[PDB]
């Protein structure tokens, strides 16, 4: 029956696949289009069509994995676009129709009923499959009649029957939040509108403004832009992804019910993208620090997974007016004309998006400008993000303490993320593919960029754990200049090291003090493990004097600097180490395959050329301590040494610290209270960390208590001389 129900769902339809809006001239529409003709042409030349089959498609015959339902479903959504689509062949086609309709029947008889029970992963029972059904009976609702579409979604009731808690047919359902309870929104506002249920589309939307309350504790938004999910995993870049990506789609069919949400929130919404969301986003890439488990999969590698971000974000610009609207469209602008790697429209999937898309890209009104640097501390999550405009290069610190997680392996995921949360640091540089094409399954676990490990065996069965710590944090003075500190201690309590680090606007400073190994297995701290392109290849300096690198690894005692030369400055790596040290290096081509790190990915082998630079820890009380200089060339690099010469004040068990006499900045931890006296102009008094600027006869402070979580008054950490 035609109704306001059905309004509704002709907007959804507009948004989940946008028929209306397909224009075979438009070369990247078409494109889409020839996507899904393919995907229906090979499931109606697969599909069992025998008497009385045992699964409709044998590539997903096995119902006892949960997967294999919404995989199933999510076939017949694609039959659904496609049968819908005026210019597709497949436009009204006779066979596509009862196709689509027989198989409804026949999952609904034999496999997803009110009288199954969950077998496998709920997720698949509950919104998974749920939105493939909905999405399925809303494109074809002119195709079935209201009796069929209530007997249909019946089983999505009977599943998720509240729209607060999932897991509610189990023993231990869950409180909604977050992105899981935008999911439940795709599941119950649109099962509501096909069920034409007032009571189901109101009490749903209740419960999904839950999303836009800020928290201080627990899973969801933190005022300082951090986003926690599953109790306490440091999540923005996939959960969050979620969130933006379904909310952003419901919310026009949302504000046209009669439970439209308060117009106060999308400021709320508007505070998500600039201060949890836009800082992850470098060059088109998401900060995999931020995407938990997701990083174990292939098909989602950074510059991908933020495409879910950025269509996110124009949807809503979209939904907005005004320099609102205006600004949004900038900023997805911006970042998609500086990915020079990734082709966004490859992860655009509907023509409403693509069509948004183009107009905002060629709309000469929205502008276009690089963006300006920043730096986020992100302490709620642990992570820092950092971003010099000027040269062109982002920086991300990946931490966990006794407040998150260290890393995910859950259902299969990344199995060998265990040191990715260990002090490991990202370098986001002219090589937009380098954490891409393969990184994840190639890259040596046990050498985390940034880590300090010792060499035992880790097994892949293991899951994460907390720091035993709370001593983790960054301290921020302004866009270009902060100061963190872990109080590391590795996963089996045999090894200890206060590390540290020093953002200093185009550098960072790595020292570590204090380290100490209980154990019988080899400590050593990753200086780096980066991905090589076999097109710009790297001229290896040592002490400034050209070195071959081997796949066996070579010792390098007294080494004073190392020196990576691209062709590209905007690719070149420096390391001071302010006293000579001893390392070892190599470069060598590791295999892999991504189902090594995730039982449901390919099996197939990859493998990428690595750089890796370390430095072992043979005695109790061992430290570290050198400067990342990134993208200047040879010449820039070797004066700048010479510049920070002296700029380690300190580097032991109770204070660490770094001066940068060209800013007049100075970065301290400290790791007690007793009275600490700076280059003999000014004391610092607390445990904790510190930013410090000298201007003038004037000191600005930045002053942070990891443990307590709280600044202080300037007069109880601070003295001048
Ligand atoms: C809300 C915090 C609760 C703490 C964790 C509770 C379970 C969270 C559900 C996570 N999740 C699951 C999942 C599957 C199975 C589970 O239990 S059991 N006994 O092993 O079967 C728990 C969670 C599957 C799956 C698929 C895609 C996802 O999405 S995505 N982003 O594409 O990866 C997320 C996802
Ligand atoms: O540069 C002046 C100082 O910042 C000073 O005012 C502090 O002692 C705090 O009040
Ligand atoms: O104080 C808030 C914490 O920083 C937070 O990370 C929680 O522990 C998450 O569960
Ligand atoms: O962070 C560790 C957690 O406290 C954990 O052990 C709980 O089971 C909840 O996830």
């Amino acid at each position: 029956v035609k109704d306001t129900y059905t309004d509704r769902l002709d907007d959804w339809n507009g948004i989940i696949a946008g028929n209306q809006y397909y224009d075979s001239k438009n070369d990247q529409m078409a494109k889409l289009n020839q996507e899904l003709e393919g995907k229906v042409a090979d499931s109606l030349s697969s599909i069992s069509s025998q008497a009385d089959r045992i699964y409709l498609w044998e590539k997903f015959s096995n119902y006892k994995t949960s997967a294999n339902l919404t995989a199933t479903y999510r076939k017949l959504e694609e039959m659904a676009k496609q049968v819908t689509n005026p210019s597709s062949r497949y436009y009204q086609d006779e066979t596509v129709v009862r196709t689509v309709r027989d198989s409804m029947e026949w999952m609904h008889k034999h496999v997803y009923n009110s009288e199954k029970s969950i077998v496998g992963n709920w997720w698949d029972y509950e919104i998974g499959t749920p939105r493939a059904i909905n999405n399925t009976l809303s494109l074809m609702k002119e195709y079935f009649s209201d009796e069929e579409i209530k007997k249909y979604t019946d089983v999505i009731e009977k599943f998720v029957p509240d729209p607060e808690h999932f897991r509610k047919t189990t023993d231990n359902p869950f409180k909604a939040l977050g992105g899981n309870l935008v999911d439940m929104g795709r599941v119950k506002v649109i099962a509501g509108l096909l069920r034409k249920d007032d009571q189901e589309i109101s009490s749903t939307i209740r419960s999904i403004e839950q999303v836009f309350k800020l928290v201080d504790q627990g899973e969801g938004f933190y005022q300082d832009g951090s986003y926690i999910d599953h109790t306490n995993v440091a999540y923005t870049g996939a959960y969050g992804n979620v969130l933006i990506d379904g909310l952003s789609q419901l919310l026009p069919v949302i504000q046209k019910t009669k439970n439209p949400i308060d117009k106060d929130k999308m400021q709320t919404m508007y505070h998500w993208i600039d201060k949890s969301f836009a800082p992850l986003l470098v060059n088109g890439e998401l900060m995999d620090m931020s995407r938990g488990r997701s990083i174990s999969r292939a098909n989602s590698e950074g510059h991908v997974a933020a495409v879910e971000v950025l269509r996110g974000i124009h949807r809503i610009a979209d939904m907005s007016e005004g320099e609102t609207k205006q600004r949004l469209q900038s900023l997805v602008k911006t970042i998609v004309q500086s990915d020079s790697y990734y082709d966004v429209f490859k992860n655009l999937k509907t023509y409403k998006d693509i069509s948004l898309m183009q107009s905002l890209l060629s709309d000469a009104g929205v502008a276009s400008v690089p963006r300006t640097s920043y730096l986020s501390a992100f302490n709620k999550m642990d992570k820092t993000a950092m971003y010099n405009a000027e040269k062109g290069f982002g920086f991300g610190l990946s931490l966990f303490s006794s407040r998150t997680l260290n890393y995910e392996h859950m259902n299969k995921e990344n199995k060998r993320g265990w040191y990715t949360s260990d002090g490991m640091f990202y370098l986001y540089n002219g090589d937009l593919s380098h954490y891409s094409d393969g990184y994840w399954p190639t890259v040596n676990p046990y050498k985390m960029p940034g880590t300090t490990e010792t060499d035992a065996k880790r097994a892949d069965s293991d899951t994460g754990k907390v720091l035993p710590s709370a001593f983790v944090g960054t301290s921020k003075l302004d866009d270009a200049n902060a100061t963190a500190t872990m109080d590391f201690t590795n996963w089996n309590q045999t090894l200890t090291a206060h590390k540290s680090w020093f953002m200093l606007k185009d550098k960072i400073a790595f020292l570590g003090s204090n380290i100490q190994n209980t154990s019988t297995d080899t400590a050593a701290t990753t200086i780096d493990q980066r991905k090589l392109e076999s097109s710009n290849p790297y001229k290896v300096y040592v002490n400034d004097k050209e070195a071959s690198l081997t796949e066996q690894e070579k010792d390098y005692p007294e080494t004073q600097s190392v020196f990576l030369e691209s062709s590209d400055s905007k690719k070149n790596i420096g390391y001071f180490f302010f006293k000579k040290s001893s390392i070892s290096m190599s470069k060598a081509l590791q295999k892999g395959a991504w189902k090594d790190i995730n039982e449901g990915q390919s099996d197939k082998e990859v493998e990428n050329e690595f750089l890796t630079i370390s430095q072992a820890h043979k005695q109790n009380g061992d430290s570290y301590g050198y400067m990342l200089i990134p993208n200047v060339d040879r010449a820039t690099f070797n004066q700048m040494i010479k510049e920070l010469e002296s700029s380690l004040i300190e580097n032991n068990e109770t204070l660490q610290s770094v001066y940068d006499a060209k800013q007049g900045v100075w970065g301290i931890v400290k790791y007690d209270d007793s009275v600490s006296t700076i280059s003999n102009q000014f004391q610092v008094l607390k445990r904790g960390v510190y930013t410090i600027r000298k201007e003038g006869d004037e000191y600005k402070i930045a002053y942070y208590n990891p443990e307590t979580q709280e600044s202080a008054p300037d007069q109880e950490v601070f003295k001048k001389l």
